[PDB]
């Protein structure tokens, strides 16, 4: 019922799933087979690129890419790494990455004090895309912070053409 927790925790202490198969007894394939999305984040967490877990869990590279999903793109992205950065990790092109982006990813970007000409640089190919998604909540999380012409633009794209859209005029001095 719970064989997959006896087993991520032999994989934080170090060891492969050929020596999980032998201290727990049990065949390789069998550990293959309690492999999951939860036992391949800790293992992009101490920084081990894909490649690495193709040789620690044995699984092939067309395996690994089947579990990694969006959660780790955000974590990633999170950390410090960047546009190329992550891919190469990943052994996915920069493509499949932008294939995996979306608000979400943004948000965080803007809760650590990145600007749009900020994030467009740091995620790689986004310039206007950056603009295009910027929510109203963005704009309306800095409503008890809202002191600028251009700036609590610019951080979100532009000018106050950008808080227009995003928010009323009552609001725009508030």
């Amino acid at each position: 019922e719970e064989l997959r927790r006896e087993v991520r925790e032999l994989i934080e202490e170090g060891k492969t799933a050929e020596e999980i198969a032998e201290i727990l007894g049990l065949s390789v394939d069998e550990i293959k087979e309690l492999i999951g999305r939860r036992e391949v984040r800790e293992l992009i967490e101490e920084g081990k690129t894909a490649e690495e877990i193709a040789e620690i869990l044995g699984l092939s590279v067309d395996e690994i890419k089947e579990l990694i999903g969006r959660r780790e793109v955000r974590e990633l992205i999170e950390e410090g790494k960047t546009a190329e950065e992550i891919a190469e990790i990943l052994g996915l092109s920069v493509d499949e990455i932008k294939e995996l982006i979306g608000r979400r990813e943004v948000r965080e970007l803007i809760e650590e004090g990145k600007t749009a000409e900020e994030i467009a640089e740091i995620l790689g190919l986004s310039v206007d895309e950056i603009k295009e998604l910027i929510g109203r909540r963005e704009v309306r999380e800095l409503i008890e912070e809202g002191k600028t012409a251009e700036e609590i633009a610019e951080i979100l794209g532009l000018s106050v053409d950008e808080i227009k859209e995003l928010i009323g005029e009552e609001e725009i001095k508030k």
